[PDB]
């Protein structure tokens, strides 16, 4: 599984407007490098990689002039430099986490205006083809998406009218969505990750302030356990896995836009400050795939 030549890749973001960055750094010598602007500036959009090519699924254009939710999917190549559109969702997903299952890309809830989204659908590359799967038993917005052992978990969110801090799984071969354990604090925004055995949730929302706390969930014993927390509160953060640590980047504490980066290390169970972001920015996408040549 790890592979020298692998950049964490951050794309859009939010910070007085919807942005178009992208940017990818090195945790081998702290470097960043800017790469080619989406086409289309974006925040609250998610980030995954499927063979080799990383792709930036919804969002929102956030601009001076209007907000447009985005139904779309772009597709980064890091051996050209270049991004290429793909099919579109079936429904714009602003706030909208995503999840890889076998080279599928499953996109998860969002909102579109005031319509908060429990549907979730599909992607598959090689057919460039959307195609709806069973919706969550949840309308969630911000919701932290990650998988583990082909399984599909959402976590947390907004459903317009409460925070959430219950959590639900999909299983693939029955098509079903099933509630798991709440976790122990309510999240919106929350950065949702997989490290080991365990569903990670970072910070976020709870409709009072941006939270520091992180709580694990074991898939196996079916429980939610605290681990340190973040030096830095933060809601609407990116959060990737590189070499068997958790990296946050951004988000907002209710006072900045951070751009502080921090890295866990669940051997010693601490954060550390890895680098900073070349500017304070919310609702990145954030994805892990070889460095551009
Ligand atoms: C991507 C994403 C995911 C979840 C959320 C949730 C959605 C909810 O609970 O209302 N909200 C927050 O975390 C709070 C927040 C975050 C970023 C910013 C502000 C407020 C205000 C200033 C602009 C930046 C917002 C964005």
């Amino acid at each position: 599984a790890p592979k020298v030549g692998r950049l964490i890749y951050t794309a859009g973001g939010y910070f007085r407007q919807s942005l178009s960055y992208l940017e990818a750094y090195n945790p081998s010598d702290g470097t960043w490098l800017r790469l080619a602007d989406l086409q289309v500036p974006r925040s609250g959009l998610a980030g995954c990689v499927v063979g080799g090519l990383l792709y930036a699924v919804g969002g929102r254009n956030n601009s001076p002039d209007g907000n447009t939710d985005s139904s779309a999917l772009d597709c980064y190549n890091p051996m050209t430099n270049q991004w290429s559109p793909c099919a579109p969702m079936s429904v714009p997903r602003n706030r909208i986490g995503v999840g890889v299952i076998d080279g599928h890309i499953y996109a998860v809830g969002g909102s579109h205006g005031c319509i908060h989204h429990n549907s979730v659908e599909r992607y598959e590359p090689e057919r460039d083809e959307w195609h709806l799967v069973a919706p969550m038993l949840t309308r969630r917005i911000g919701v932290g998406v990650a998988v583990l052992n082909r399984l599909l978990y959402a976590v947390g969110g907004f459903d317009g009218t409460n925070r959430l801090n219950s959590a639900e799984c999909y299983y693939p071969e029955r098509n079903e969505w099933r509630m798991i354990t709440a976790m122990n604090t309510i999240r919106s925004g929350a950065g949702v990750c997989v490290l080991h055995n365990c569903i990670y949730a970072a910070g976020g929302y709870d409709g009072q302030d941006q939270l520091n706390s992180v709580e694990r969930y074991d898939v196996e014993t079916e429980t939610w356990t605290f681990v340190a927390p973040m030096k830095h509160r933060r809601s609407a953060l990116g959060i990737t896995v590189h070499q068997g640590r958790i990296y946050v980047l951004g988000g907002y504490d209710g006072h900045t836009f951070l751009d502080s980066v921090e890295c866990y290390d669940p051997d010693t169970d601490t954060w550390s400050e890895v680098t900073r972001m070349t500017s304070g920015r919310s609702g990145v996408g954030v994805a892990v795939t070889m460095e551009p040549c």
